[PDB]
């Protein structure tokens, strides 16, 4: 039997007054009748609520690592100073905590990610339940949210979509194979197995976050056997210039897509199907098959007469007039995946002073770079950078679509693909910043598919 939708809690983060964020084992019931051991982040009497988050404001966080082994929240999408990032030399043992130094948060609107980051054991964590999304205003989203009439749990709907295998009992098994990554048998959207939701005939902002260890998705909403149009609204980095219509996304490990579908272009009584189509992105437990994610119930008529606005926010194209090329080319040595011929475990695990340990490439603040990566494996490898979000300038495959356009974080690039992206590597602090450059499929990020790269103050 379908299970309505969960709605994650949320958390207002108070404006500088430090808030403790405990990751913790816990017993939940996923699939109905039976438990699953599952690891939590826990705020403000909520486990992985939607943290929200006003630009502008004082960040104050601080980690209280019950896990069971190292670990530290990443805030995946934020402009942070590195030692507030969430890098793995800042990972506390178990038991301790973490004190972020403060920062003010200095984002575009729009929808992020928090989730752990130890060496060599993320995909296990985020896998055993510790992810959330965040939600950060601005006042394009208060201009937004009105000229709409969204909502938070009503009209704005989070869908964190997953996969995992569970066993007979309901106990999570985690049993990554080869060199694809972990590929689950169960999608959940928001922890909920076969979920369906109600909706009525209006317009909903659906957040789509890709938590998955490494399986891509391409989303279509089914009317029938038609595919029905959406609007993409918003990237990892924030909301497009304008609405762009599609009748399909794809969507890695890392992305983050911002939708709005109208379902008055449904009748009542529909049931429309959001559905996976096959990636062909891709030893290894991969599959390429098509399936239903959830499915929307179209219930209801209403009075609601808005429109979908012409215009969402500025987005400046960088100037690369004069940019240097930072060649990034994905290799593999004897089975494992390697960035310009190394991997994490070539000198930059374990530096001997953590301010300064091995770079794969160094920069000023200011510097305008083009991140060219070439992918020289038979896999896809969604590449994200730490600190800044890029433009994406060009794929040697095809034209750029509308999950590629706007501000950026994570970057598909396709077996054989070259891409190039851009990088305004402008950053507030006074300090020179380490930051990660690597794989967001998170057993590729275990393995080593990471290095650092320095930005001076
Ligand atoms: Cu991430
Ligand atoms: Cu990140
Ligand atoms: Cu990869
Ligand atoms: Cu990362």
């Amino acid at each position: 039997s379908k299970q309505s939708l969960n709605i994650p809690g949320y958390s207002l983060f108070s404006d500088g007054q430090r808030v403790s964020i405990t990751a913790k084992w816990t017993t939940l019931e996923v699939i109905p009748g039976k438990s699953t051991d599952m690891l939590v982040y826990e705020i403000d009497n909520e486990y992985n609520p939607v943290i929200f988050l006003r630009k502008g404001q004082t960040f104050s966080a601080d980690f209280v690592n019950n896990s069971g082994e190292d670990s530290i929240i990443h805030w995946h999408g934020f402009r942070a100073p590195w030692k507030s990032d969430g890098h793995p030399y800042y990972a506390v043992k178990d038991g301790e905590t973490y004190s972020y130094p403060d920062f003010t948060i200095i984002d575009r609107s729009g929808t992020y990610f928090y989730h752990p980051h130890p060496h060599g054991r993320t995909g296990y964590q985020v896998y055993y339940g510790l992810a959330g999304m965040i939600i950060i205003e601005d006042e394009d989203e208060d201009n937004l949210k009105q000229a709409l009439d969204l909502e938070y749990g009503v009209t704005d709907i989070p869908l964190i979509i997953q996969d995992k295998t569970f066993d007979s009992s309901g106990q999570l098994v985690y049993n990554p194979m080869g060199h694809m990554g972990f590929w689950g048998d169960t999608i959940l959207v928001n922890l909920t197995p076969n979920p369906y939701m109600d909706v009525e005939r209006k317009i909903y902002r659906f957040r789509i976050l890709n938590g998955s260890n490494a399986r891509p998705y391409r989303l279509a909403l089914l009317r029938g056997n038609q595919r029905m149009r959406f609007w993409v609204i918003g990237v990892e980095g924030g909301l497009l210039d304008t609405p762009k219509e599609v009748n399909e996304i794809l969507v890695a490990p890392g992305e983050r897509i911002d939708i709005l579908v109208d379902f008055r272009d449904a009748s009542v009584n529909d049931v429309i199907k959001l559905y996976n189509f096959p990636h062909n992105l891709i030893m290894g437990m991969a599959d390429n098959s098509e399936f239903e994610v959830m499915e929307f119930r179209v219930t209801k008529d209403s009075a609601y007469d808005k429109s979908i606005p012409q215009r969402l926010s500025e987005v400046t194209p960088i100037n690369t007039d004069g940019a240097q090329v930072q060649r990034i080319t994905l290799g593999m040595r004897r089975m494992v995946f390697t960035i310009n011929g190394e991997t994490w475990e070539d000198g930059y695990a374990n530096p001997q002073d953590i301010n300064n340990p091995k770079v794969l490439f160094e920069q000023n603040n200011g510097d305008v770079v083009i991140l060219e990566y070439v992918n020289n494996t038979g896999t896809y490898h969604p590449m994200h950078i730490h600190g800044f979000q890029f433009q994406v300038l060009e794929r040697s495959l095809g034209p750029l679509g509308a999950t590629d356009l706007g501000w950026k974080d994570t970057v598909i690039v396709a077996p054989m693909e070259t891409v190039r992206i851009a990088v305004d590597m402008s950053h507030p602090y006074n300090e020179h910043q380490i930051y990660l450059l690597h794989c967001h499929i998170l057993e590729h990020h275990d393995e080593g598919m990471m290095v650092n790269y320095r930005v001076n103050a």
